[PDB]
């Protein structure tokens, strides 16, 4: 139950949206731990800089494959390519998101659809492609979410929708993996305000709250994934840690788990 | 306290109203003397509902058949329904893409179609209905599931869109509160209902007590009319007890102080 950096030594890990912010910080922590890494985002130049520094930090191997997660064909092929480079896969870290600003919802259906496609559907496409390799290694799926993916906030309607969707989908397949004895863990990471450049610019003059450090955030995600934890909670406030968990949800899920006859599947 | 006279002369849209809970809602609204415009894909099933809704005492009853896979249809339907009624007081979003209980393997088409029909069309229908609802200080009623609050196996794609329904509509409710838009949003969290499609879907997979569709449809309407944020409807006493998240509302209240909305 206690974490050690040696747990990630020689592990074959994918980090999406790893050119900046939390994703890059995760690549850096994995490198130091002596893991095999394959990073992705759209910018080739930004990913080149992460691979170079990953090798310097002591990564067992570091590679990149640039491309958009709007392209479900790219998302699918990226996983077959990344597992080929590493000789398999132990951990899939799903972190990328479509660029989003704090705004009231009026009529931007294109932004609602794009948020669902990039923040949620590509995650499903990446999971389908990664599952054969993860089944073989008894691996981990790590889903980076937000507090806006557990509670309601204004100015993020489309973003909150795609984040809530991740919880619904991945919590459902976790229950399916439990009964169909698929030894692949699913870690949902619920994150508060992080001091990344994009987030700090987004909240500027609108939201006034304490920002947690991105370096530590990235580590707590890796920690939970390695410990095969169902959910990881990371925020500045003490109060969030105290009230974010839903004890009644897990109790309800436990009572229903007895009633679902699936010995036909 | 709910009084059926609250729905008398009200201009109401019911999606997925050819059968199940949707049809039961149309029937309750008819008895209450409301103006109704029902939708689904089957013209014949809709015709039978419109006929019986006029018989029950609806102020008016109309139907517009079409698929909610088509965002152009979803947008135009609202405009057409509003023209038929001379406005809109209540938008009941109830339709879902046909879904069976199955383990997820690779059906991305079903994940995408569930998001499009079960969630995106609801957003498209809301955007089209908001000018009319702003004018009438109306209501949006979002029919969801326990599967939109807690996790269940065999319904991954369906759960995703119901969870998304919560995230989206709970977010715009907070936005409407600050931007003083007097349009209520009712999220209806339902258990197993004795509808034909649901009873066939759970057959031999999961047996538990099924709640009556007639009463279910009424509890949704009551919720919407009382402008309640959330409606909970299930058979089990243990579900009503554990389904609510008191800590979520507390957390939302504490964060509301950290932002400026002017
Ligand atoms: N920072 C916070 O305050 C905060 C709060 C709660 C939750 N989180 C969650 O944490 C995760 C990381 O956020 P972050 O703050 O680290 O973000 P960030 O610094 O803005 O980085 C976004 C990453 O995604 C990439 N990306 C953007 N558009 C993409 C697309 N179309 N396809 C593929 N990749 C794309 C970016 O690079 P390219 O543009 O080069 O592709 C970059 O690697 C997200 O899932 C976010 O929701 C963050
Ligand atoms: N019954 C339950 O056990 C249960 C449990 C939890 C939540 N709920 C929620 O309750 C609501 C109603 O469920 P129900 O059991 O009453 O369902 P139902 O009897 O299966 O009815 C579904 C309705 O939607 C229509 N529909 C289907 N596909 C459509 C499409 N592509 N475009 C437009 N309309 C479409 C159907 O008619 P056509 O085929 O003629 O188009 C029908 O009128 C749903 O939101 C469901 O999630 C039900
Ligand atoms: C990653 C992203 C989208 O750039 C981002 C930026 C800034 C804050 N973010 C948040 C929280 C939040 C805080 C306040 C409000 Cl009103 C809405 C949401 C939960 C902290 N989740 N994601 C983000
Ligand atoms: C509307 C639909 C899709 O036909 C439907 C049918 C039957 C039950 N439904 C449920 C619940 C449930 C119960 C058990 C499991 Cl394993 C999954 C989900 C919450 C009751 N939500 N929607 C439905």
């Amino acid at each position: 139950e206690e974490f050690r950096p040696e747990m990630l030594q020689g592990k074959k890990v994918i980090v999406t949206g790893a050119s900046k912010g939390i994703g890059r910080e995760m690549a850096y922590h994995l490198a130091k731990m002596g893991a095999h890494v394959v990073v992705t985002a759209r910018s080739k130049e930004t990913l080149q800089k992460v691979v170079s520094h990953c090798l310097e930090l002591g990564a067992a191997s570091a590679h990149y494959i640039a491309g958009t997660m709007e392209d479900m064909t790219f998302a699918e092929q990226f996983v077959a390519q990344a597992g080929k480079l590493m000789g398999g896969l132990d951990m899939l870290i799903l972190n990328h998101i479509t660029n989003t600003s704090l705004n009231l919802f009026h009529d931007d259906i294109h932004h609602v659809r794009k948020s669902m496609e990039v923040n949620f559907l590509s995650y499903v496409v990446l999971t389908v492609a990664a599952l054969p390799m993860l089944k073989q290694s008894n691996g981990s799926i790590v889903v980076v979410s937000s507090l806006a993916g557990k509670v309601a906030y204004p100015m993020v309607a489309a973003y909150s929708a795609s984040k809530f969707a991740l919880d619904g989908f991945f919590s459902s397949i976790r229950k399916e993996y439990s009964v169909s004895r698929v030894n692949v863990s699913i870690t949902l990471c619920v994150l508060g305000l992080i001091d990344t450049e994009t987030a700090m610019k987004a909240v500027s003059g609108i939201v006034h709250m304490q920002a947690a450090p991105k370096e530590e955030c990235a580590l707590e995600i890796i920690k939970g994934g390695a410990l095969r934890q169902e959910e990881v909670y990371y925020d500045s406030s003490r109060w969030t840690t105290l009230l974010i968990r839903n004890p009644c949800r897990k109790i309800l899920e436990e009572l229903y788990s007895t009633s679902y006859n699936m010995d036909r599947f």
